[PDB]
């Protein structure tokens, strides 16, 4: 791909974070804490899962960013509607306003309903996310493998403003404490 020149500076929105997350001072890194992080509850926070949104809202144009997933066992990445459900249980699907891929139990899958098997020969340490709002496209690129395509959602019904979406995953195993990091342009 040649999408790097629509690069946008993404930062994380503390107010949307699950109350166990720790966001860095620069708002470019997030990890799971070993406890509640001593913040008040609010209607924006994802309650059930270790999720957080980007601060940026997009309703037009082409946007690209990169995320470091080094030494994680589990994570979700992509974009979602600004109006997604925050509280209780839900599935990551375009019907619920999410365009995502994930790693879980040594397999990579796209968040369709039901989920789609991905075929990645080189396990990625960094993921590129490309959104074309007018075209209705969300694409995922393997930066570790010369930018090779991972998955494309097309004919997307965004149905409102979009926000960058992140899930650092649980750490039941003690093997998933590593952060998600937004990579420099
Ligand atoms: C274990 C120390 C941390 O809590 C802080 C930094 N960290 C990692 C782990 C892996 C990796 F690739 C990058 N950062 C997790």
């Amino acid at each position: 791909h040649h999408h790097h020149h629509h690069m946008v500076h993404i930062t994380l929105d503390r107010n949307t974070a699950n109350s166990w997350l720790i966001i860095s001072k620069d708002r470019r890194q997030v990890r799971m804490g070993d406890t509640h992080q001593n913040v008040s509850d609010n209607k924006e926070r994802f309650s059930n899962y270790p999720m957080v949104l980007g601060a940026q809202r997009f309703s037009s144009g082409k946007m690209y960013w990169e995320v470091d997933v080094t030494q994680k066992e589990a994570w979700d990445l992509g974009v979602c509607r600004d109006s997604v459900q925050r509280k209780g249980q839900f599935s990551l699907s375009p019907e619920n306003g999410f365009w995502t891929i994930w790693l879980w139990q040594d397999s990579y899958e796209a968040g369709t309903s039901p989920q789609t098997t991905l075929h990645i020969q080189v396990p990625p340490c960094q993921i590129g996310i490309f959104v074309d709002y007018e075209a209705g496209v969300v694409s995922f690129y393997n930066i570790t493998d010369h930018g090779s395509l991972i998955y494309t959602f097309s004919e997307c019904v965004f149905a409102g403003p979009l926000r960058p979406f992140f899930n650092v995953g649980f750490n039941y195993s003690g093997g998933n404490a590593a952060p998600l990091k937004l990579c420099p342009l």
